[PDB]
């Protein structure tokens, strides 16, 4: 109809409900299930599905032998609808590529999918289901985007893409596309010293990216775009309460402008709602692994790098397997806050799992209450012995 | 378009035709289907649709082993093409939970879907496939709901509640939602002891509900709801024509306002339509297990303590696995009535054959012919020795 | 929209050209096929599909023993994409029954399925998706209907059912519907003796039926209705070259108004379009068994005692196993003509090919044209080999 | 709504960017994939989709013995989403045969399927999902077409197609269909020696086709065709950079009206786009088989016969299979100029990889960009190991 603005402020999140979970790797034991990984949710006026980037292989599949492998030229951008697995049958290819991104700006959806060798990726722009734009790797390192949900305001869909080393400083750039067509791009500013996989989400005309900062810190990079001026900043949570994995130990005081210092070359995407006194933080339990999922609330966490939780809810027991996370929220949906929401990628297979030859997930996601909610814990749930 | 209104009595009900079945154990034995269990029948006014309480796993997959459980985290309200299987292509998420209801008020669908542990479970109520309103367990012990259509009248659609033991007296609460938020709430009141289960119907503006008492009633309790004052009453159905199951063998006389003793602590959902003359109950033949199942007619069995049957015609045979039952009518079809309809869950594998390790069903549904047509018994189909 | 009336006329037929072929046993030996038997093609206003009665279990499925009989609780009216083979996942189920017919009125579909024990059969008519009106066994001997589609004009859809004997007289009636509801019913009248399976086409506000005599009659019946006046006659085709199968050899005269004698109790549902010159009668080549499947002109058949054929085409080989044909056309085609079209059932499995233990069926159907096209021959396709 | 013009000029292939991979053998490997060869893509005016001639069995499936023929009775133009596979569960049969053609002229879709023996071959021409139109066999020699998308313009739909032999001069004739009905037809003119499975796209109101001379030329015969007077020409690609396959070594100078010589009876269907400097052809890598494949911008290639590439993309590599490949373009979507497409048919299994039984491809397609973007190579994927 018209483009979606961002009007509305988030809702408050006293608690999490479940969303959807498609429990793919259980039920992909026995029937057509697609290898995936890299997963997120994204919504339309009138529909929200999971989306994720393929292997182009089953996971009972022969050929399900190496998916441990990020790039190869058999996997593409799928969606396919809420809480089911991403089945050969179900599964709609959105675009080709090895790393992506889409958002549905109100009249229509777009999609960019990135693939190529490491030295010569290209990533193509694809709007209402046609190729539109078209852009050559800047650094030649493996040009590669968020593996989440974009957000749009009046057509403006800004996107974070990095293109260069991951384990030291690259060429970050912020892409504001309206209608699949380039309508101005900018280097990263601010203090964040290295960008990877941003997750967002909008309120209130002003979109906030958590992402990875893969080279030194283990506290989180955030991007806080005005898709209107078309112009951003960037810094760190300022929290103690370090988001990232691996990591260090919490200190009693975090960093506001520089990475937390501990550990390096390594990370795992995760987001974010920053917002006041209601910002919750996502995290991987172990400091050491992918290992479960909690939700803490920490009033401030953005600006005060002192800021410890002041609420929580687990979502995925230490004792289970998680991965990836990031935002999205139904901008379409009744009344007059934006309820905040997100995934939790749940890997099985390799590396931790080396029994079995291959690596995929399935997906569990939650959105926010009013109401202080009981909590459950949502695991995988297969058993990987059934596999062997 | 317009909120639906129940303006129409029942149709006389004077035999019963087949209306669906889906075969799904047999088809399943072949072919990627999912374990389901606590299935019922659902229409919108374009379309009628079979629901289930989906495994989160196929028949044959592995992870079929251990489906006689409950409540885990890989069970969804699924729903699929009338009389088609709840395939792992074909169904169709509508939450994530192990106990719901759902139905369409006229102008879109309000679904809702219970999780958690048995001490902290939650439910949350979709309405136009998005998540409005959530309520957290008030007695924390598995907050549970119908496990059938719930009904609406214009706007208001009420759904009734257990929260507390399921031998001893509980919390039963009845909502009244519109469009996916709560207009009011009441405890149970009345002359039922216990309430589970409801399996509810609309007619002239009032909604029924045949339940279970678990506690200690083989009679089946009813509750009347007026949907524009939002109030009921409850008490139990008089006839000595006894039907829950286990139950003791038929009195005389029945009870109006006291469970029928004889059978604590145990029991299975079912319905009825009381309606004067045109009153007809269902229950399994067997008054050990759930085996076998019949219709009766049994002029005015709500209010006459010494209603006998004038009238009967047999569903499945005695020799045959029967479960749950339910009621759901088409609110949307032509004509001057509404046609009773009823679903009667046929449960396979587990604990009455436990040559598997699993628990499924299949279902059978009928609508009621104003003909006195021929009868013919409807069992499950499949031959449990095919999946040894 | 409005209701199709019969305004054309024939288009005329100079050959037959492929119109669909589903290869459905081929495929199902590696796939999730229905079991089926009894299809037909059927079309809506704005799309043709095929239609079987399935048999509720895959082709591979081990409930696929024993497919070789008629009416089980598990067989249901399906409908599925136009040249796809009835799998699992996109089968329709139209209602549940052994025995079928179905046909779109311009606005939208009827369908009838009939189910019950052998002496209390019930047929229950469908509408809009919505069961309307119910039947009862009249002779309480297996009730049952055409096997394939019924034509409508302005509204009304003819329909014949025939109960009680299939070796002897019977009771057939034609049953005018509209909107799913009785308008009125007849008795069977004319010199027709015995009528089962009648196929149907409509033209100049005529529907012509061509059936299948079982008890005597190696030549076939013909029921004329009216469906404006809601009458009909009855008779046979005149023409030595008779159309039934088991059959005797053809003579030189043949019988307008008694069966041919020679072969008892045993027919198989067929078909033709009698036009004048203008007329192609359909028919097995062996007279033995359903083997093989023809088309041959023969000007005036169903009034001249002496016609024999002029052209003729053949369909399947007598090398391969062909069984039940009938007619339909798309009514709603542009053009000023209706083109006649017909499907030959490809029975594989039991009782000829008996070292699989089910029965199933694949289809092929042709439409004519006025171009003299040249001929191929159109096998199920399937090697029983890789079946055992 | 109206039909669709050619008023737009292509736009500028600077490079090619990935559109889209189906992996189809590497995903049938172990799901529901019908085996097929003879791909293509073509748009309608809301989705674009892949399309091909099934061989009635999947890849799996025992029925898979035996498909490197050509032509059976179990063959049909199928069409299913882009970038899925073809499995039996998403395929969309469009017509029945073993050579076929098909495009949108803006307000409904033309299929054409031919089938039959060698000798008495028929096409029927299908237009809005209805068969129209049927032409018979005039040299009584495997009446073929295209086997990739025809264009329209104003309505009208030009198609080439060839009866007589594969190895002399034969009867290949230009028809000119709207809404599936012959506006007229003409002999091939100019001075193309065979024509064989043309390859078509249109830019301002001029379709050309580039084919294959199966006979004497591995340089490749074009066909310009006027769709308003209905007039067409017919020369080669005057270029020294051979594109057939096999073929000999690059001359220094080729030849604009005979086939350039060095191999008889035998090359593959591949195409180009002719337009001045913005010419592109499309060629296997090895001169000897159907291996590897690359895009050559060879200025003026049509008209200068000493024309030598300029710049150059390799899409397959010389160490992976390859196969058919031809032109498509999306006619509807937005921008001022027309996005010049292909596919190249990436083939598996017999008659390089004899170990396996079958013969079966997928599909990679590619469209062009104004940017220099890096180039990556697309293989099939599959590892035929797997399928012993
Ligand atoms: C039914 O459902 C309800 C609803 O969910 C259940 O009630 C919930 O219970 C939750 C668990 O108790 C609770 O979550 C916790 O909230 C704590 C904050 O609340 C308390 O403090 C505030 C502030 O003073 C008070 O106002 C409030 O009243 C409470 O006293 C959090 O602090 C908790 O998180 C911390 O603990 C968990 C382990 O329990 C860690 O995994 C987590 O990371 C937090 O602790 C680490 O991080 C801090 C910060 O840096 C460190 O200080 C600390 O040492 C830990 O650090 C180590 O661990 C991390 C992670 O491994 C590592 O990185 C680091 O290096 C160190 O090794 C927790 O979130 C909910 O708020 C509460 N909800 C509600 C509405 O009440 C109820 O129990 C259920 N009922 C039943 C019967 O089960
Ligand atoms: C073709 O189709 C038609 C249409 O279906 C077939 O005709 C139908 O035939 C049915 C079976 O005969 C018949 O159903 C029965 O109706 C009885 C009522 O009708 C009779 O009584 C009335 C009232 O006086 C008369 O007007 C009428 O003319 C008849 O005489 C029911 O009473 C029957 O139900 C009872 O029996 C069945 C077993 O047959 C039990 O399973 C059932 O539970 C009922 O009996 C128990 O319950 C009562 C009530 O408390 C007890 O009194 C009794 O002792 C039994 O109790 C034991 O069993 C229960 C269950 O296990 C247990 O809980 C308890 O503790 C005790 O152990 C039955 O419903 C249809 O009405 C009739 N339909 C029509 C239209 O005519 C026709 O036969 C078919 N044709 C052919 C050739 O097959
Ligand atoms: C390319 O394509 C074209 C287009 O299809 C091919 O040309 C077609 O060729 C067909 C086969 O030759 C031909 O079909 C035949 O037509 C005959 C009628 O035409 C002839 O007679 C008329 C009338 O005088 C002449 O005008 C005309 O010019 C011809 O001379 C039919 O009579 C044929 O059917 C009979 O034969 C077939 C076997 O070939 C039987 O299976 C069939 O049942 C018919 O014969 C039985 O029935 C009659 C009638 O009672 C009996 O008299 C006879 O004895 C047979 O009876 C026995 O068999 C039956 C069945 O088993 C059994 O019940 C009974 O008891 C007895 O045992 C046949 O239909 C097409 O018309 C022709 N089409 C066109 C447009 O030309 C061309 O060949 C192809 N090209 C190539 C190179 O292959
Ligand atoms: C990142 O991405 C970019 C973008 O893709 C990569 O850059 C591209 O690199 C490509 C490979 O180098 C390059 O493609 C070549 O372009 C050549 C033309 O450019 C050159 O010449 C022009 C004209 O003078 C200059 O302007 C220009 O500056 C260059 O100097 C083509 O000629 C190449 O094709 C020929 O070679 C390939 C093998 O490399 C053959 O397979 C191909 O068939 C061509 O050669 C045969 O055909 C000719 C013509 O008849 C014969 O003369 C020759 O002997 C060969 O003939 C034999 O082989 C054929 C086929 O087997 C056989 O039939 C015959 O009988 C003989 O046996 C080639 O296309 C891109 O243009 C370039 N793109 C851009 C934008 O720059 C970059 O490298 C990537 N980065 C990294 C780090 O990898
Ligand atoms: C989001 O904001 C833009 C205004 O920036 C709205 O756009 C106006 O919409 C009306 C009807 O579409 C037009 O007549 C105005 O010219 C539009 N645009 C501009 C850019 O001025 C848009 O409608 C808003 N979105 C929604 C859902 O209300
Ligand atoms: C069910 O009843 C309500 C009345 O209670 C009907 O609602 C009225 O509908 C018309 C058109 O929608 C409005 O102009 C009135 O204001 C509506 N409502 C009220 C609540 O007064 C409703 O239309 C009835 N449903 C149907 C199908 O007729
Ligand atoms: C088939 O015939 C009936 C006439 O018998 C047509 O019905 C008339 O249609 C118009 C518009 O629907 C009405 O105003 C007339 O009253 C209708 N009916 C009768 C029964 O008189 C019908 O429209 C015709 N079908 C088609 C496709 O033209
Ligand atoms: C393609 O060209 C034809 C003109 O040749 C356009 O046809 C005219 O369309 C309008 C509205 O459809 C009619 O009132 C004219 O009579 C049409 N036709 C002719 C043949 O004169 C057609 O609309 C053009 N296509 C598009 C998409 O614009
Ligand atoms: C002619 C109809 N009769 C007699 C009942 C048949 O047995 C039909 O025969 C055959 C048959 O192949 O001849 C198949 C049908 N499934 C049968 N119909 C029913 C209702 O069983
Ligand atoms: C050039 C067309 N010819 C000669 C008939 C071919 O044999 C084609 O060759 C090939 C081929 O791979 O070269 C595949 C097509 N399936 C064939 N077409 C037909 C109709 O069989
Ligand atoms: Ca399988
Ligand atoms: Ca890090
Ligand atoms: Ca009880
Ligand atoms: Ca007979
Ligand atoms: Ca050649």
């Amino acid at each position: 109809r018209d483009f979606n603005n961002l009007t509305k402020g988030l809702c408050t999140i006293n608690s999490w409900h479940i969303y959807g979970k498609d429990n793919a790797v259980r039920i992909g034991e026995d029937s057509d299930v697609l290898v995936t990984r890299e997963p997120y949710v994204s919504c339309d006026p009138d529909e929200c599905r999971f989306y994720a980037l393929s292997q182009g292989t089953t996971i009972r599949g022969k050929h399900s032998n190496g998916t441990i492998h990020d790039r190869s030229q058999y996997r593409a951008l799928i969606s396919w609808p809420l809480s089911s697995p991403p089945t050969v049958y179900n599964s709609r290819v959105e675009c080709i590529g090895w790393s992506s991104t889409s958002c549905h700006d109100g009249k229509t959806r777009m999609s960019i999918c990135i693939s190529g060798p490491n030295n010569n990726a290209s990533a193509v722009i694809w709007y209402n289901r046609r190729p539109v734009t078209e852009i050559n790797t800047w650094a030649r390192n493996i040009l590669r985007t968020q593996e989440s949900e974009c957000v749009c305001h009046n057509g403006v869909c800004p996107v974070v893409f990095t293109d260069g080393s991951a384990t030291g400083p690259a060429e970050t750039r912020i892409y504001y596309f309206k209608e699949g067509k380039i309508l101005k791009w900018e280097p990263l500013a601010g203090t964040a010293k290295h960008i990877e996989e941003c997750s967002c989400y909008g309120e209130r005309a002003e979109i906030t990216c958590t992402c990875r900062d893969n080279w030194q810190g283990s506290n989180r990079p955030v991007i806080r775009i005005d898709p209107v001026a078309m112009t951003h900043t960037s810094q760190y949570i300022c929290s103690p309460v370090l988001t990232d994995n691996p990591r260090p130990n919490d200190p009693t005081v975090g960093k506001c402008n520089d990475p937390y210092p501990g550990n390096n070359n390594n990370g795992v995407k995760g987001f974010s709602y920053l917002d006041g006194v209601n910002t919750w933080l996502g995290r991987t339990i172990s400091i050491a692994s992918r290992s479960g999922y909690e939700m803490l609330k920490v009033p401030n966490a953005l600006t005060d790098d002192k800021s410890k939780p002041t609420q929580g809810q687990t979502i995925v027991l230490n004792t289970d397997w998680s991965g990836y996370s990031g935002s999205f929220m139904d901008y379409w949906a009744e009344g007059e806050c934006y309820r905040a929401c997100f995934y939790v990628e749940l890997i099985r297979g390799r590396p931790k799992e080396d029994k079995v030859w291959w690596t995929s997930n399935s997906i569990v996601s939650m959105c926010s209450s009013t109401e202080f909610l009981g909590q459950w814990d949502w695991p995988d749930g297969a058993k990987i012995e059934y596999f062997l």
